[PDB]
């Protein structure tokens, strides 16, 4: 349970730092 | 650039959690 | 400002991370 | 082992997010 909720939120950390990046470009 | 490297990183990160949860 | 947040959040996933390691 | 040295990286990729913060700001 609790690494498989990790592993999610590190996915939605993932597709969040891809948008601030394109924020940067 | 650097941020879409540590995206890619975490995502990685995230696969091999998921392994482990399994072990546990 | 949101990444300030995002690094706080992976130190609190670090800390818990260490914890589920012990155990396992 | 294996989950210390995630957690490790972890806060390596926080402390670069907090440089990458600083150069944005």
């Amino acid at each position: 349970g609790e690494l498989k909720a990790i592993a999610q939120e590190l996915k939605a950390i993932a597709k969040e730092l891809k948008a601030i990046a394109w924020e940067h470009k």
